[PDB]
């Protein structure tokens, strides 16, 4: 049994886990794995499960506000760049490129980058303590922390604020959440409308903002979309949105993590997307890249990977939504990959043709999706009716390099719209290919050697 404390408040929504505020501290026992664990609090005498990412040991550096664990290199730099935040916010994260060095990563503003975030690799001393510059050396992080918030001394600034961040989504709604009923959830705004149903923003058991996806009936068959929610609740990672639970009877509601800034295609039209420079457009591709690498590492398939089928959150976060799903519409012509409502401009030949879905054909889409990325969302293939864009693609026609997208995305558009699905790149390649698409020469880390 450790001491733990919680990083963030929690409302318990159900009745076997524990309501928490912030700082609480709960007694949790040696090995304990999974997403919930048991936990009594010292704070309140209250007893339940709470979600594991909502803790850490007490008097540990994952305690601390201000230290993000394994945050990404671009990630923390997505939170740290944004226009909120004054000049020295900062974060503490483990570095990515150096065993078990940590990595401060702080908020700046310059005369040539404008507002741009620096790394200073932070290693540890023998004497298990830690330094920046070998000059000034700490017995702790903390201690670290603390005196550069009063001097910079070598740093580019002083640290002035932790990176803020929204509460952590938990893993499932509750324990054994997963089959729920209509009653625990409340439909609260209607946010769009598809072919076969709506979406909406709700609450689950009077705590809990989730998105709610409900279908029209005769959409899919309820047993067959339960075998494979089943196969959709394996798939966890940062850039899918999460399916969290779904009411199994006509009509099929469909449990989903919350976007708070709608779809991507939305998103680049209208009073946001116009101001979008090229690297956030390309960050966006790189965590859409990123989310369908592991939807690649799963051996699963998205099948209708679009801009409309990426959700936006704050900070230009973007996730996958929506996988797997087509594959169960039950509707003639839509499975025929014919009608009104099937996507053929995103659709690989060989997936329109011969009904071969396979990830291969999700690159396509990808190559696709670029086009409405460095569009600010426009059709792909403007002046071409629906009805003519297979024959034209099976006889070799591509999109021309739309007007301000650089021919190196145009060249990787190509690359994922070769015909043989074989010689189409991987997500993997696609993701590290759009994460290293702009360089420098050797600024990654600022050189500590002398501050
Ligand atoms: C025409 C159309 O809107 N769709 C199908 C052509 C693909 C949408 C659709 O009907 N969504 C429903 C309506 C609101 C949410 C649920 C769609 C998107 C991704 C999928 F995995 C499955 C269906």
């Amino acid at each position: 049994v450790t001491t733990f404390v919680a990083l963030y408040d929690y409302e318990s929504r159900t009745e076997t886990d524990l309501s928490f505020k912030k700082g609480e501290r709960l007694q949790i026992v040696n090995n304990t794995e999974g997403d919930w664990w048991l936990a009594h609090s010292l704070s309140t005498g209250q007893t339940g499960y709470i979600p594991s990412n909502y803790v850490a040991p007490s008097d540990s550096i994952q305690a601390e506000e201000w230290y993000f664990g394994k945050i990404t290199r671009r990630e923390s730099e997505r939170l740290l760049l944004n226009a909120e935040n004054p000049r020295g916010t900062f974060l503490v994260r483990e570095s990515e490129t150096t065993k078990g060095a940590y990595c401060l990563s702080v908020s700046d503003f310059d005369n040539a980058k404008g507002l741009n975030v620096k790394h200073y690799k932070i290693r540890k001393l023998d004497s298990g303590g830690f330094y920046i510059t070998s000059r000034t050396q700490f017995n702790s992080l903390q201690q670290l922390v603390a005196y550069y918030s009063k001097h910079a001394d070598g740093l580019c600034h002083r640290l002035t604020t932790v990176c803020p961040t929204s509460k952590p989504q938990t893993q499932g709604l509750a324990k054994d959440a997963w089959e729920i009923p209509r009653e625990s959830l409340r439909l609260e705004v209607k946010l769009g409308q598809g072919c076969f149903g709506e979406v909406w923003m709700g609450t689950w058991n009077g705590t809990t903002r989730v998105a709610i996806k409900t279908l029209k009936p005769g959409t899919m068959s309820p047993e067959a979309f339960l075998q494979e929610a089943q196969v959709m609740k394996k798939l966890r990672h940062e850039k899918l949105v999460q399916l969290y639970a779904v009411v199994s009877e006509e009509p099929i509601y469909i449990v989903t993590e919350y976007m708070s800034k709608g779809s991507l295609l939305d998103f680049l039209k209208g009073e946001t997307g116009k101001y979008l420079r090229l690297p956030q457009l390309v960050d966006m591709a790189a965590q859409i890249a990123s989310g369908m690498a592991y939807v690649e590492r799963m051996n699963y398939v998205h099948r209708d990977l679009r801009a409309a089928n990426i959700l936006v959150g704050e900070n230009l976060v973007c996730k996958v939504a929506d996988f797997g799903l087509a594959r169960l519409i039950e509707d003639n012509e839509y499975t025929a990959r014919q009608g009104a409502k099937f996507p053929i401009k995103w659709t690989a030949p060989e997936a329109a043709l011969y009904g071969r879905f396979t990830i291969k054909s999700d690159v396509w889409s990808f190559g696709i999706l670029l086009t409405e990325l460095t569009t600010k969302g426009r059709v792909p293939y403007p002046g071409m009716v629906n009805r003519e864009v297979l024959d034209q693609v099976e006889r070799g026609y591509r999109m021309p390099c739309p007007p301000e997208c650089p021919e190196s995305l145009h060249d990787l558009m190509c690359q994922c719209w070769r015909k043989e699905p074989e010689e189409r790149p991987t997500f993997e390649y696609l993701q590290a290919f759009l994460e290293d698409y702009f360089t420098s020469t050797e600024p990654q880390y600022q050189p500590g050697e002398n501050l």
